[PDB]
């Protein structure tokens, strides 16, 4: 589909057997989700944003379905105020900017 | 044009008569540019992202040309790590997400 930018581009995602709302973010290199207790091994990581860095847990080869489009990649988990879908997964669903 | 997201969606912008690189950012409500001199009055403002808040200078009704498309709106100037074009101007140039 096509998503205008009058409002935040929020969509429903399915991850780890749960449905959530997440922000399609062309300005994010990575995907960062609110605190959730995903299973499996993880690695510590620091991600920097506009106001500084936060600590996150890096999960690899995680499946996320975005508007029925499936994508598998690295998912970071930490105290982010908003679930963010970054380019690492947006590319996998064929997402583009158009103007 | 149509822009894929395998690399950062960086484009050339023209503001105050000067050329710059900026990130087309659907995950940003506002547009924030690195420290620079801009004509016109400004008022202090705070914006928050991942990591916390930063203090910025808010310039209203600023002309800015984004990839050959003219926009006139609010431009924030402050210690952002990258020049970011947010939704307030992406809507003006008719930018949409598509997948
Ligand atoms: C109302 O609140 C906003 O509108 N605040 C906006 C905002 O910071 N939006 C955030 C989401 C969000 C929204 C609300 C609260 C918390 C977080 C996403 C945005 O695209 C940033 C842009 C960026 C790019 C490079 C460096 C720094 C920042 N990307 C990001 O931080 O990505 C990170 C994960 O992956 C990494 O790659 C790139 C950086 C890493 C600001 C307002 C105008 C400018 C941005």
């Amino acid at each position: 589909p096509q998503i205008t930018l009058w409002k935040r581009p929020l969509v429903t995602i399915k991850i780890g057997g749960q449905l959530k709302e997440a922000l399609l973010d062309t300005g994010a290199d990575d995907t960062v989700l609110e605190e959730m207790n995903l299973p499996g091994r993880w690695k510590p990581k620091m991600i920097g944003g506009i106001g500084g860095f936060i600590k996150v847990r890096q999960y690899d080869q995680i499946l996320i379905e975005i508007c029925g489009h499936k994508a598998i990649g690295t998912v970071l988990v930490g105290p982010t105020p908003v679930n963010i879908i970054g380019r690492n997964l947006l590319t996998q669903i064929g997402c583009t900017l158009n103007f």
